[PDB]
């Protein structure tokens, strides 16, 4: 809904964060989502709850949301994650704050491309069905990157 | 308009109730499993700290406690309703793994661990994880529709 938490999406193994590539306040449609160590307001996210666990991962600065590129119902492994303005069911994710992962409605997870525990800055993110330590994410305060915050509001 | 929901034992389809089904259960009333549905078995969840909060009997405002209110209760500790609020009554509603976890790490179980507990079976804390300790949180008007308990 319109009341949302504002948080950082932190890759647990590396300590890096989800960013729009380039860090714009208003990324173009289909801008890749990457991992990067910087912290600033143009990498803050919100979670827009739609249907129980399901909702949109919203870029706070622009209002664009996370999508598997191309808007397929069941994206294959290695489908890149991007930002896009469209709001529809194929952009639904759940923020699993118990198992520490981000799961798409068709069942794959958000990963760093290549699956490293310690990826470099600018590493792309993709959908992949595998579960392992390098696909874990926690959701933390913009003012304290170690403090978990509740994203279901 | 806080979330109001049924706590459904996944394996059996029975629900969490105050023993006796009252709108006004006394302090230390046991929490049981039972198949009946009514407004006196609706629950709410009051968030305290991120994942942690109080599981609340909607009709009375009583919350779930380990009997005796200890921080780190042993296996088989009965679960009861009580009006007091304190940090030993904190639980998280894990709607991903489908369980209810206390702050010290044990889970809500049917006493005995059955996949098909009879009506009136007591609930307890126990550290084990298995299919008969799974619970889902559903709409009073549609017991198959999961609802978000955090809002």
């Amino acid at each position: 809904g319109s009341h949302m938490a504002t948080f950082l999406i932190k890759h647990k193994a590396s300590g890096k964060f989800l960013h729009p590539k380039g860090g714009s306040s208003n990324p173009a449609n289909d801008t890749n989502l990457v991992l990067h160590s910087d912290i600033h307001e143009r990498m803050y996210f919100q979670f827009d709850v739609v249907d129980e666990r399901w909702g949109y991962i919203k870029h706070a600065a622009s209002g664009k949301i996370v999508h598997p590129l191309g808007g397929k119902a069941d994206p294959p492994n290695e489908t890149k994650l991007v930002l896009h303005q469209d709001r529809h069911d194929r952009a639904l994710f759940a923020m699993d704050f118990f198992n520490d992962n981000i799961i798409h409605k068709a069942g794959k997870y958000v990963h760093p491309k290549g699956g490293s525990t310690n990826p470099p800055n600018e590493t792309l993110t993709v959908m992949h069905g595998d579960k392992h330590g390098a696909m874990e994410f926690i959701f933390v305060s913009p003012k304290n990157k170690d403090k978990r915050v509740l994203v279901y509001v």
